[PDB]
């Protein structure tokens, strides 16, 4: 017949620094490090949201609790998985680019070639409504 999407995928990423893998991430937001970045972040099976922050930054720290919630909040989403990664602590892959922090990003499904960058209000809810429409899969109710 006449069909077939060759596409393209080859773990397009690169990093020089990486943080140690956590013994267990039994919390609201999954800890994603350059070491296990392409493991949790990269995944065309389920949607994932990566949030880059800095321990030295004050504006980003005050958000820690503002972002955490979202993690346990979206827990009702077997498709969406919230996670965080310390850029400064671990180099960021590509095309993922982080010049100014905080830096929030989103890893869509089968959209690796062209990711997404959260550009709006850093409000717990603002994040939910953002995915409710962005997340290809989205929640059952909506």
């Amino acid at each position: 017949g006449s069909s077939g999407s060759s596409g393209f995928d080859g773990n397009l990423k690169r990093y020089l620094k990486s943080e140690p893998i956590p013994e267990s991430n039994d919390g609201p937001v999954k800890v994603v490090v350059a070491e296990n970045f392409d493991e949790i972040v990269n995944n065309e099976n389920k949607d994932v949201l990566i949030e880059f922050y800095a321990p030295w930054c004050g504006h980003c720290k005050n958000l820690e609790p503002k972002y955490k919630e979202l993690g346990e909040k979206l827990s009702k989403d077997p498709n969406i998985v919230i996670a965080k990664m310390d850029a400064t602590a671990n180099d960021v892959p590509s095309p993922y680019e982080v010049r100014g922090f905080p830096t929030i990003y989103f890893s869509p499904a089968n959209k690796k070639l062209n990711p997404k960058k959260y550009e709006g209000g850093r409000e717990l809810s603002d994040f939910i409504s953002y995915l409710q429409r962005e997340a290809t899969s989205g929640p059952s109710s909506g």
